[PDB]
């Protein structure tokens, strides 16, 4: 494949996903925070 598309894939899936878990876990806190709270 184009060394710069999967790079690209690879630079949005790598990332990206990380970034999701960690607004899936800011949310989880939140949703901790937010069950916290009531």
């Amino acid at each position: 494949v184009m060394p710069k598309q999967i790079v690209y894939w690879k630079q949005w899936l790598s990332l990206r996903n990380p970034i999701l878990v960690f607004l899936k876990t800011r949310v989880l806190k939140r949703w901790r925070l937010f069950s916290k709270h009531e």
